[PDB]
């Protein structure tokens, strides 16, 4: 499915290069530009663990993910990956607990030491 092809097949954005965040493009978006750092930034995004359980989506909820790039206000794996994105891309990201909730994991559905798939569309960028 989907969390093993973005394993088998995603392309390694960190800077590192250590594999800990794999990204692949599903909707190619609109223009060149990606956001900057600051940035407020609205998202779409659905995650599941590697057991296949859903733990989070936003379109549940029937509005958007919001939050300032570049701030640690998000696990590291979406600040690295939704710097990468173009408005209205779809991407998947495959992110290592290192650029996610770790060891200590995350309350009541992250367990430790998880691998997180996600599915984010981003909605749309703008400076404050
Ligand atoms: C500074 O580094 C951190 C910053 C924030 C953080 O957690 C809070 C922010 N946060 C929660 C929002 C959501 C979408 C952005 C992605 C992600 C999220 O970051 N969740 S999540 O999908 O991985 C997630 C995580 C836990 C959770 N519990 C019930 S629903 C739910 C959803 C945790 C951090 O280190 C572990």
């Amino acid at each position: 499915g989907a969390p093993a092809t973005v394993t088998e097949q995603g392309e390694d954005i960190t800077s590192k290069k250590d594999r800990g965040v794999l990204k692949i493009v599903k909707r190619v978006g609109n223009g060149e530009e990606t956001p900057m750092i600051g940035d407020k930034v609205y998202v779409h995004y659905k995650g599941k663990l590697s057991n296949g359980k859903k733990f989070d989506s936003s379109h549940d909820r029937n509005e958007p993910f919001v939050f300032s790039l570049g701030k640690g206000q998000v696990i590291k794996a979406w600040d690295i990956g939704v710097a990468t994105m173009k408005k209205g891309e779809i991407c998947h990201l495959l992110c290592k607990p290192e650029y996610a909730y770790g060891s200590a994991g995350s309350l009541p559905k992250i367990p430790s030491n998880a691998t997180l798939f996600f599915e984010i569309e981003l909605l749309d960028f703008k400076g404050e």
